[PDB]
């Protein structure tokens, strides 16, 4: 009954529309969390949407100022995908932080919150309290913000602890049941790793994430299960995936080095490999986070010098407000599919109209058909929103 994944990845030609709730534009006439960071992952039935409350509903006098990270009101929210964050929605744990996944048996909920400088991690397990752990480094212990993985019983988590701007300290713990088995220091040649986007590839789990520090090039940490060693890289894609980076004409990297243009902050996203190709997704402007797009780069996955770009996507068109974006996959009859997320963030702080800052998500899976094109933006008039 435990998930194996071990199946090949589904043919791709592209991804296909799957969801989305439109979760700002009902917030002008209902009772909606604010939410941002959210995710998705599936059990072996069905799909489920998180994110990381405000301990608020928009319209609602306390949602004033929720463009700050980490207070003691935030909570990960959890329904059925498509299902809107109202009232009725389960606050499943304690957290500013957070990654979840289905082992096949039950869910896994790992939750951090508290003190900056002293924070917890709680493993929450088939509905119950199994492990914690408190921060090693004393500095925002956080995680993935998106789904973790689970192969024959043992889920894996990748979090770190420390500067956002320099040297930090990542780990990868393993999980079986919620009880902490292993834990396995960050090794090799990514040199920050925040916000991992991690997907099942038999018989390991691969990770894509986010340079905080020196990177635009996405870095890679690929996880054994079976005995816990670490090895991490970056995409080597001349495309890169980070927010900021350089534009198209002048950026390069490297596949076992940070490249060093832009690298400073970053944003959640995603990438996965296709023999020597790559797909990825990344915001349109180089700069800020309007637009996302998706494109499959020949022996990007390989070959750092490649800009080699087809089979691009528009999901939300240049002139719209994106956000954090992720993977997570989809066990089919005789594949794994991968689909992502894509966070649509409106308000503060680069939007004045509104007091608040929440998102709403859009969400596409792979196909292996056809597809033609559009643009799925968040859709909420700021100027006439409650403030
Ligand atoms: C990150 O988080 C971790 C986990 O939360 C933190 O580690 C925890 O830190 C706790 C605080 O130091 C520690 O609890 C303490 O344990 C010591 C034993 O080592 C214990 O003595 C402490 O209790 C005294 O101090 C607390 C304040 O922290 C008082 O509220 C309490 O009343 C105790 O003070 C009383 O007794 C002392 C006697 O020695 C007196 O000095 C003091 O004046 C006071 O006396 C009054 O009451 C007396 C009766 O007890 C009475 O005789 C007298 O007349 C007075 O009326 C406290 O329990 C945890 O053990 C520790 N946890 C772990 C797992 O290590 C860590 O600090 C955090 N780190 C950061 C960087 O934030
Ligand atoms: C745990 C935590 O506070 N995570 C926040 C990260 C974090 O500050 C950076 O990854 C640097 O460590 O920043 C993002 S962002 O949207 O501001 O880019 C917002 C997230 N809530
Ligand atoms: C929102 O919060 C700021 C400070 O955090 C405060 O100065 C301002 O008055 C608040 N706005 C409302 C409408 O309460
Ligand atoms: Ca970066
Ligand atoms: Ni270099």
């Amino acid at each position: 009954e435990y998930r194996n994944w071990s199946k090949p990845q589904c043919d791709i030609t592209g991804f296909a529309p799957f969801s989305k709730d439109n979760s700002i534009r009902l917030s002008a006439g209902g009772d909606i969390w604010v939410t941002r960071e959210p995710y998705v992952s599936c059990d072996p039935d069905k799909c489920y949407q998180f994110a990381l409350g405000q301990g608020t509903t928009l319209n609602n006098v306390h949602s004033n100022n929720t463009v700050r990270d980490r207070t003691p009101y935030r909570t990960l929210l959890m329904n059925e995908l498509g299902v809107p964050f109202h009232l009725g929605t389960k606050q499943v744990c304690i957290a500013w932080s957070s990654s979840s996944c289905h082992d096949g048996k039950a869910w896994l909920h790992v939750c951090i919150t508290g003190d900056d400088k002293n924070a917890t991690a709680s493993f929450i397990y088939n509905g119950r309290l199994v492990d914690s752990v408190v921060s090693w480094s004393k500095e925002i212990l956080r995680t993935q913000e998106s789904e973790c993985v689970c192969i024959n019983g043992t889920c894996t988590v990748v979090m770190t602890d420390g500067s956002a701007s320099g040297k930090a300290d990542t780990k990868i713990l393993f999980i079986e049941e919620g009880k902490i088995v292993h834990t396995s220091t960050l090794s090799g040649s990514a040199q920050h790793v925040e916000e991992c986007s991690c997907y099942p590839r038999y018989p390991g789990v691969r990770c894509v994430c986010r340079d905080n520090w020196k990177g635009s090039n996405r870095p890679i940490v690929d996880i054994n299960i079976k005995d816990h060693s670490i090895v991490s890289s970056y995409v080597c894609s001349g495309l890169v995936g980070d927010t900021p980076r350089k534009n198209d004409s002048s950026s390069s990297s490297h596949c076992l080095d940070p490249n060093n243009e832009e690298g400073g902050h970053g944003v959640k996203g995603w990438a996965f490999d296709d023999g020597n190709d790559v797909w990825m997704g990344r915001t349109i402007s180089e700069k800020s986070r309007l637009g996302y797009e998706t494109f499959k780069v020949i022996e990007g996955w390989s070959n750092p010098k490649s800009k080699l770009q087809i089979n691009r996507q528009v999901i939300v068109d240049r002139g719209n407000r994106s956000g954090y974006s992720g993977i997570f996959s989809v066990e089919g009859k005789s594949c794994i599919n991968r689909c992502f997320y894509v966070e649509l963030i409106r308000g503060r702080k680069e939007e004045t109209e509104v007091l608040w800052t929440s998102n709403s998500i859009v969400v596409f899976c792979g196909t292996s058909g056809t597809y033609g094109t559009g643009s799925w933006p968040d859709g909420a008039d700021i100027n006439l929103m409650p403030i």
